């Protein structure tokens, strides 16, 4: 006997012709939801290919495959992303599907989302580990597959948005948010109109455990903003010895000169900040550098009447 196969040809086929009342009454009478057609094509794959969201949903809830893949190695996430539905993206996410699955050629849905310039589908899949640097065996990126497709001012919106709110995390100091915003795809090296970069407001704010993400990440120790501040002059200014250590233990350049030619010797020893003074000149800092007024770290103590750290500079 053969009614099992011939209840799922029937759904198949009310599936791809978008009859959903036909394809629950088919449901209710024994119909196999998980049957497939020659090419590996599943109801779920046709119901998140049409877009016809109730079907996605009572298919899901009567045990269908939510990673089921045809012979090209299409899942229904696949689909969904490529024809552009929003809210199935978000059912079969919400029920387990592979956010990362790849077909026959390493396309990832994310590729197809960023390919049509869907941005909101790109970060609803961004939202749940989208793999955002993932090469297909080509090479081909999902910025790679969006450029291809004249959608790559969409994936810079993208970028631009990730930037903003790395930097708004990295000065708010919101580790969690800095880290999966890094994850997602944001430039750990991205900085705003004045030179600004996620590692200076960090180090500026006194977020160490932010400093040390981002340097893990690759952050430039001693990126230089529009003034000539490296990370180092503004913790130095503000007064955070442990990120002081932290980025000198990562290769912050203890001399660096801004603009006005001050070293980090000449804000510390200017702020009144003794040890970071003394951190400094274990790591080297030079006692005689002369800023733009010909004045050193020596003359600036003096003006601020930290004797001690007078003292020790003489020394």
């Amino acid at each position: 006997h053969h009614h099992g196969s011939d209840l799922g040809k029937k759904l198949l086929e009310a599936a791809r012709a978008g009859q959903d009342d036909e394809v629950r009454i088919l449901m209710a009478n024994g119909a196999d939801v998980n049957a497939a057609d020659n090419t590996g094509t599943t109801p779920l794959h046709l119901a998140a290919y049409s877009g016809h969201l109730e079907i996605v949903e009572v298919l899901l809830k009567h045990g269908a495959d939510v990673d089921a893949s045809d012979v090209f190695g299409y899942t229904p996430l696949h689909l969904a992303a490529y024809w552009g539905h929003l809210e199935i993206v978000e059912v079969l996410l919400k029920n387990g599907a592979d956010v990362n699955a790849m077909d026959s050629d390493g396309m990832t849905p994310l590729h197809l989302a960023a390919k049509w310039g869907y941005l909101e589908i790109v970060e609803v899949l961004l939202k749940h580990g989208a793999d955002v640097s993932a090469q297909d065996k080509f090479g081909k990126t999902p910025r790679d597959l969006a450029r291809d497709n004249g959608n790559e001012w969409i994936w810079k919106l993208l970028l631009d948005a990730l930037k903003y709110l790395l930097l708004e995390a990295a000065r708010e100091g919101h580790r969690d948010r800095v880290e999966k915003l890094i994850k997602a795809g944001a430039d750990v090296n991205a900085a705003d109109d004045v030179g600004v970069t996620p590692l200076h407001l960090a180090a500026q704010r006194g977020h160490l455990e932010i400093v040390e993400v981002l340097l893990k990440c690759g952050a430039d120790v001693n990126a230089a903003d529009l003034w000539g501040q490296t990370p180092l002059h503004l913790a130095a200014t503000a007064g955070h010895l442990e990120i002081v250590e932290v980025l000198l233990k990562n290769g912050a350049d203890v001399n660096a000169r801004d603009n006005i030619g001050h070293t980090p010797l000449h804000l510390a020893a200017w702020a009144g900040h003794l040890e970071i003074v003394e951190v400094l000149l274990k790591h080297g800092a030079d006692v005689n550098a002369q800023d733009k007024f010909g004045k050193t770290p020596f003359d600036l103590a003096i003006d601020n009447g930290n004797e001690d750290i007078a003292e020790v500079l003489q020394k």
